[PDB]
């Protein structure tokens, strides 16, 4: 990846939060700041190798990353800033009034993305819709969505338990205690997109579900309903691939 | 004339902006994304000169023309049920990218507008306020696709104080369908200029009309003739938009 000075960027208003980070808009061009939380080399060597593998990738489905500040006790990650941001809070505030066949716009815009990744047998590790980010809403007639997924943030295996228990149902249930877990993180994101911003699914009530074996429920919409029974299986070698998933859709 | 528009029919979203005499919404129609132009409580003759905009945009067909799905008259307000257009008004979006609007983008535009028209100067219809403002993008283009919004409440309902307001758009004769030429050569200047209108206090700008002083020349010199010949004070020498159109070539 890039290295960038912290004379190259000015930090602006607070977007959110992600996993050990702080999300603030931006200038370098309009950016997206992702801020490390003082961190253990570790956490520092996860969330680099996440700025590498996002900076070696070229998708038109996937967010461009600027590069890394690395100065100090200060880790920033400096990315793409996608104009209408992240697809749980947009399905959210417009509940009910998602046509499906934006929906499936979406899915394949995500199956492309994950499809390209699959081909270079690397791992997201993170789909679910807060990384999801709607560059075009596609809400005007004879206009469709377009998304652009964004990098993992601190990569899954730096993470404690308490913080894969909280990324459950996206969270492959492998990983609990390969490309297969991109598939489970997709077919959760399916659903969360068809119950309109909200995912299905306490810390020990998530860990007793995925523990007793028990499955996600079936989509509002039938077209899904087969794609994610097969996405959702706690047998990763039975989960199709992306290149089967992109045909099917 | 146009269409009625029950309110049961109508979803009202987030604010947009504002225009004169009116709050632009964000809205659904039974579902159809639209933008609610809401009319301030207003005299007969102030609801009159809007229903004549509903009228005169609901009987006109181009494609580089706002559709106009009807209006709608909830208690003390009306409200114009009109198109919803993905990237909102031009200056807007050129002020956010200024330095970096490349002048074949704005070519592209500048005959886009003068196609939309000479459409209504063929049938002898006035649009009476062409500005930045009232380009609505279609499609981005980096090419792009405008769209000429409704004119709003009527020039001629407007009082002195409004038309001041709108100079440097406003054809100053108006302080007959060559005050278009004038507002689409005000408009070129705009869109040179990045989205900076050229003028100012009201005072100011009156002065300068009265005065009879002229508007700066265009930063590209491809529209410099043209926008000389639009924006001159007799309201005969301007070029009609069958001319400007095929100089624009
Ligand atoms: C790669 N870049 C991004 O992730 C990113 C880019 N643009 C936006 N734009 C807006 O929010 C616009 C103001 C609407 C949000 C983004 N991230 C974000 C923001 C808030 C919370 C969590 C995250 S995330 C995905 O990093 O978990
Ligand atoms: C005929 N319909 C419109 O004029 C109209 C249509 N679509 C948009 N879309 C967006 O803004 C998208 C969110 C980017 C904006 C529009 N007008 C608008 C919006 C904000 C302020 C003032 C006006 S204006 C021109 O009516 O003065």
């Amino acid at each position: 990846f890039h290295r960038v000075d912290q004379k190259e960027i000015t930090q602006l208003s607070h977007l959110g939060q992600g996993t050990r980070t702080n999300v603030y808009e931006g200038r370098l061009l309009r950016v997206v700041l992702k801020v490390l939380d003082p961190s253990h080399h570790d956490i520092a060597l996860a969330f680099y190798e996440t700025a590498s593998l996002m900076s070696q990738v070229s998708h038109t489905h996937l967010a461009f990353v600027h590069g890394v500040c690395v100065r100090g006790p200060e880790n920033i990650m400096v990315t793409e800033y996608v104009e209408h941001g992240p697809l749980d809070v947009w399905l959210r505030r417009e509940r009910g009034h998602v046509p499906m066949a934006w929906k499936m716009v979406v899915a394949q815009q995500l199956a492309s993305a994950l499809s390209y990744l699959e081909n270079k047998n690397l791992v997201h590790g993170n789909v679910c819709g807060r990384n999801i980010l709607l560059a075009r809403l596609g809400l005007a007639e004879g206009t469709s969505p377009f998304i652009k997924l964004s990098d993992p943030g601190v990569g899954l295996g730096a993470l404690s338990r308490e913080e894969r228990v909280e990324r459950i149902p996206w969270l492959a249930p492998e990983c609990l205690p390969s490309t297969a877990m991109d598939k489970w993180g997709f077919g959760a994101t399916l659903l969360e997109i068809c119950f309109d911003g909200e995912a299905p699914l306490s810390p020990s009530e998530k860990e007793h579900f995925y523990q007793r074996q028990h499955r996600l429920p079936e989509p509002s919409c039938p077209q899904l309903a087969t794609l994610t029974s097969q996405c959702l299986t706690y047998e990763p070698t039975q989960r199709p691939s992306f290149r089967t998933i992109l045909r099917d859709l």
